[PDB]
DNA sequence: AAGACGTGGAC
DNA sequence: GTCCAGTCT
């Protein structure tokens, strides 16, 4: 019922679509930025960040020209920071080799960093009307129920079948709305738990409702257990009130974000005190707390300490005043290190 | 193929 | 506690 569906869906969309910030216009830059911020992050959490981000980086060019350190700062607390580094590059590429005009050709836009199959379709379909499908988690949930597909949505293969299923039922007349409509539906109706089928605008066409198995779809593999990793962190202060920080390595975990000197303790303050060299003296642990990641959990332990000078501060390290820390981008884990330390000493 | 890659907010 | 939750390698 390719046509009956669209009509029922698109309409529901027209009257139920939320008035979200990135929906004010169809500007390719705005859309692209929100689509990237929304990856594995909830809309409510993204709204504030989006607004600040665009306020500070009004256009693709403004973003293109900004120092990456600023870019990270703007992303501070959002998670999966590699996303903004990829967007910063992609943009710099679009300014230089594309005349500041975001490609409207799948193959083209797709070569930019951070732009996978989903982004290509979301951005080009909503902003440029290109009929490419935009299949993400929500869409896969919706489609898997509508058509009763029981394949693991983890398999990129499934992503392709779902994508194929979109190429045949979408409303080629208005792809962008069809694609967002499908996404809103999964967001406000066809939810992960307790989907509201009784009031769904497309309940009809839903094989899953007919069979009473909607709450059992989509089929997903259960996440495995994550590694637990203890970490020693040093909060070193001068006599004048200056702390020691370093910029993490540009590749891997929390890439390019600043932090307080740390090291894996498989080791106590000994293992940490060693890494210092320097000229630092540490004492008993101020506190110990956890901090989860997708693939592991940090077992943190703070160690206070005085920093006596005796040489330059080079390498990744950097001497910084207290009224200047708030300018660096730190992971949520170390923002708590400082918070714990500051209330301790006060 | 499957692990790497943040962080928070419902149940 | 668990589920949610794209792209790069
Ligand atoms: N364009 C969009 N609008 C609302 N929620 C979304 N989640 C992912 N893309 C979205
Ligand atoms: S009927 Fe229920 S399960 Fe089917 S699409 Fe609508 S909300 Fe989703
Ligand atoms: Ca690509």
């Amino acid at each position: 019922p390719a046509r009956e569906f669209q009509r029922d869906l698109l309409d529901w969309f027209a009257r139920e679509r939320r008035d979200l910030p990135w929906r004010k216009d169809r500007d390719p830059y705005k859309v692209w930025v929100s689509e990237v911020m929304l990856q594995q992050t909830r809309v409510e959490t993204v709204i504030p960040y989006f607004e600040q981000f665009i306020d500070r980086f009004p256009t693709l060019e403004a973003l293109a020209d900004a120092d990456e350190d600023e870019v990270l700062k703007a992303w501070e607390g959002l998670g999966y920071y590699s996303r903004v580094r990829n967007l910063h590059a992609a943009v710099k590429e679009v300014k230089t080799r594309y005349g500041g005009k975001v490609p409207d050709d799948p193959d083209e836009f797709s070569r930019l960093k951070g732009v996978g199959p989903y982004t290509v379709g979301a951005v080009l379909s909503l902003a440029y009307g290109v009929p490419e499908p935009a299949v993400n988690g929500n869409v896969m949930r919706v489609l898997s129920r509508l058509f009763l597909v029981t394949d693991d949505i983890a398999k990129p293969s499934t992503r392709k079948r779902f994508e194929q299923i979109v190429r045949e039922i979408m409303a080629y007349e208005n792809p962008g709305a069809f694609n967002e409509a499908l996404i809103e539906l999964g967001a406000l109706v066809c939810t992960p738990r307790r989907p509201s089928c009784l009031l769904c605008p497309v309940q009809a066409y839903c094989q899953a409702f007919a069979e009473g198995v909607a709450e059992e779809l989509p089929v997903k593999m259960k996440k495995t257990a994550v590694k637990q990793v203890p970490l020693a962190v040093a909060v070193l202060a001068d006599d004048e009130g200056r702390v020691l920080i370093r910029k993490r390595d540009s590749t891997g975990l929390l890439a390019n974000l600043w932090e307080f000197p740390s090291c894996e303790t498989d080791d106590g303050k000994e293992k940490l005190e060693q890494m210092v060299g320097l000229q630092v003296e540490l004492t008993e642990p101020i506190v110990s707390f956890e901090h989860a990641f997708s693939h592991l959990v940090w077992q943190l332990t703070v160690f206070p300490g005085r920093l006596v000078h005796g040489g330059p501060v080079e390498e990744p390290y950097r001497l910084a005043p207290e009224d200047e820390l708030k300018a660096y981008a730190f992971p949520v884990s170390h923002q708590r290190v400082w918070r714990e330390y500051k209330e301790w000493a006060s």
